[PDB]
């Protein structure tokens, strides 16, 4: 801990303070160059945007600018630490946005703790940005804030901690259902924990075909049943079950095909997994420590499919899998929203990439490929270079079909060539070398 | 126009859209590199800032980050064009901030037209930035907005269109009084126009020693006198004079030592210059076309000292002379404000650089130096490389003495050497070559 802490503190304070810098995209050394980057020259772009608001994507950086906005109320796993203390996290997220999709990011830390005040603050910034990524806002205010901002603004508003993990988890459940040969309309699902990542996953899975009468939820109190507390929260009363004497996790797990966990460590035990239905699908996403260790489940039930959020186990749910590429697809077509069809276009592409993989140009002997679709490889690996070329055109085409695109793509072959060109300029070959050298 | 228009539109539409890009400052290609910039690594800086908010300058880019914020209500000379149409101007101002002082800038365009709502939007963004530059906001809302933000926020708030021109124009008058040998407390000033740049100039000049009873202001209606309109706006009533019959500019120009002009073209005539006192000091800053052409003034009064806002004449009052360097000085010492003592320190440094000049290392014959103090050289030239080495330490020292500095500078020789190092690594040698080539 101390070594990791010291290496992180020095990781960037010493060369210059902090990551991120703003750089001009032009050489500038003369007059007549400053006379049209400013001065009477800069009045020509302004008078064009005034006549046509759609011309702002030609003359400014708006078509490539995303805001990462937070108020510091749920920062990683630290909790409520304040907007100022969460600045490094937002800078890091902007770094990830740039590294894997080439998207410029402004990270904004708002001091408002009141939801309506926060909404008023964010809705006023629309002319600056081409899209908004809400990050690290505690539940249940996140649902209300995102819903209000989405119905108030004419640029995409995407809360990543809700919807990115939902997209990845839905892609994993569809692929796992193929392995175990079940149907989405018959499966019994048990959800542990209600919160930012859980409500959104249930919503997406219902949108793809899961029956709401096949879902039971449990939180820190136990089973969410109807009339348990006098005033149950919204989004918690939409999944409450009729009272039947069931109050703990052990009552509802018998016969469950799917376990979805986003709540605490050591929640699911070996006996409960034993009582589960044949070929169980288990998603233990609790971050410091999963609800069950994958070795402890594969022993009692070796036919189980397990999917955690850690890097030392297969099938890792890492949010870097979708957000840069969905935002790239939305930005490149001038979409005014990221709707459900665009969101479902991302689920299908991610699942397809893992069960229709066509490798090519492996990392020599330097690594470990085993990209065979099955219980151990159900979703793509977090830094797979083909994720930009699969997701972004699918999201762009979905945007063009739901009528939310303002700058439609004429030829998708040219677009795919450009994206492949971008991805060739970025390879991470030291990662396979380090991984192989670990053994 | 059409040639200039087409060249300016193409200036940045074609390589990529718009100026500005966001770049990481640390190399990112491996794991353990995207595990300190994010992942469990990024939690260590966050817990440091939670304990001590001052550590946000060590682990984060806040100590070098400035916001240029506008609502597009007074954009250059175009007027009320909207926040979105003014985005190129803000990007250009950020580029100038980066070129001459090495300061990262986020340009923010806010759609709010209501002053109190605008204030609520801006004050909430304080954790993001180390300082605020207000830009292109029409009067009289600008005074109210700036006063409220300054009393509300704990980082420097600085409206450039008021205070930068006030500082530069006060430096010119201070030097011109040296040339013409007059005392600040005994001169009569006539101000043509009352607005963002005029009220601020008068306030600063009065702060330096001008008697308020030696000032007469004259807006588009003529002389501003007591009881002229039923509800005379504030900032226009503190400079109203008693009613004496004086209504036009012709009745107040006789015997005036200083004429300050920030209102329209062809306001001052030759016969009105003929009536001024000995050695008239004239500042005609109306940007499209000045109040009087300097040749027309010099024809009748060869001893007159004329300043303009146009570069084709000597003594050009250009805002690039002030804002980057005062912001650099305030940022380097952790100033929580830019008060009056810091504003006047910048006035003296600018005046000293021109009346106590020691040239050295001219651009050989490639240029036109003639940097001798006198009527034709009263303030430094717009891109003089010694401006940051003179202004930033003066402002930092003033912040240290007025008590608003949170990170005092221990050694000023080290600071000056660092600023000199920055100056060396950015030289504009093509400008004097082109200027001499034109002659
Ligand atoms: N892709 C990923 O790896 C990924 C993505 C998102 C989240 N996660 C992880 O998932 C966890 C929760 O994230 P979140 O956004 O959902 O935050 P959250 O809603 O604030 O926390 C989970 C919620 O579930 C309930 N809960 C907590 N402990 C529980 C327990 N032992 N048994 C049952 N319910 C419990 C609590 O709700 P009540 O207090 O109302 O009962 C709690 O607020 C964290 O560990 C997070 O890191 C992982
Ligand atoms: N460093 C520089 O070169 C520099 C810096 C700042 C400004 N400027 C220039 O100065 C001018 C004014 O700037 P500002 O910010 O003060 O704008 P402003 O506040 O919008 O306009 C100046 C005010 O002067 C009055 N006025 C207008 N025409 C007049 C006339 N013909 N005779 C007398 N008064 C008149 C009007 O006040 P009423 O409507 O209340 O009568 C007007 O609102 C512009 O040309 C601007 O570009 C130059
Ligand atoms: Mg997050
Ligand atoms: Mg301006």
């Amino acid at each position: 801990d101390d070594q990791l802490k010291q290496s992180a503190l020095d990781f960037h304070e010493f060369p210059v303070p902090g990551k991120i810098q703003v750089s001009p995209t032009k050489p500038l050394a003369t007059q007549r160059d400053l006379a049209l980057a400013y001065s009477p020259g800069v009045a020509a772009p302004c008078l064009e945007i005034e006549k046509d608001p759609l011309k702002a994507y030609k003359y400014t950086a708006r078509g490539n600018l995303v805001a990462v906005i937070s108020n510091g109320t749920a920062v990683l796993g630290l909790g409520n630490i304040g907007a100022l203390a969460g600045k490094p996290v937002m800078e890091g997220k902007g770094v990830l946005f740039k590294k894997f999709a080439g998207i410029d990011v402004f990270d904004i830390e708002v001091d408002e703790l009141d939801p309506d005040k926060f909404i008023e603050v964010v809705a006023a910034l629309e002319p600056t940005f081409g899209g908004i990524n809400l990050e690290d806002i505690k539940a249940p205010e996140c649902f209300y804030i995102e819903q209000k901002l989405r119905e108030r603004m004419n640029i995409p508003v995407f809360h990543d901690d809700q919807h990115g993990t939902a997209i990845i988890s839905t892609a994993a459940i569809l692929n796992g259902l193929r392995v175990v040969e079940k149907n989405i309309s018959d499966v019994r699902m048990v959800v542990s924990g209600a919160g930012a990542a859980a409500i959104a996953c249930m919503n997406l899975l219902v949108a793809l075909g899961l029956q709401k009468h096949n879902i039971v939820v449990c939180d820190s109190k136990g089973v969410i049943y109807q009339g348990r507390e006098p005033n149950m929260a919204e989004t918690k009363a939409a999944y409450a079950v009729v009272d039947d004497g069931k109050r703990t996790l052990d009552d509802v797990i018998e016969g469950a095909d799917i376990f979805l966990g986003c709540s605490g460590p050591k929640v699911l035990t070996q006996e409960m997994v034993k009582k589960m239905a044949r070929a169980p699908m288990i998603l233990a996403l609790a971050n410091p420590e999963p609800e069950i260790l994958p070795p402890l489940a594969k022993e009692v039930r070796p036919d189980a499919i397990i999917c955690t959020g850690r890097s030392d186990y297969p099938n890792q749910v890492n949010n870097v899998l979708c957000f840069p590429f969905i935002f790239r697809g939305a930005l490149d077509v001038g979409a005014t929203a990221i709707n459900e069809e665009m969101k479902l276009a991302a689920v299908r592409a991610i699942a397809e990439l893992a069960h229709a993989e066509q490798s090519e140009v492996v990392a020599s002997a330097y690594g470990d490929q085993d990209l065979s679709f099955g219980p151990e490889y159900i979703i793509p690996k977090p830094f797979d270079p083909r994720l930009i070329v699969k997701i972004a055109p699918a999201v762009a085409k979905a945007a063009m079909e739901s009528g939310v695109a303002t700058r439609p793509i004429a030829d998708f072959d040219v677009y795919i060539d450009k994206l492949t060109e971008f991805v060739y300029k970025t390879n991470l070959f030291m990662k396979p070398i380090f991984s192989q050298a670990r053994k």
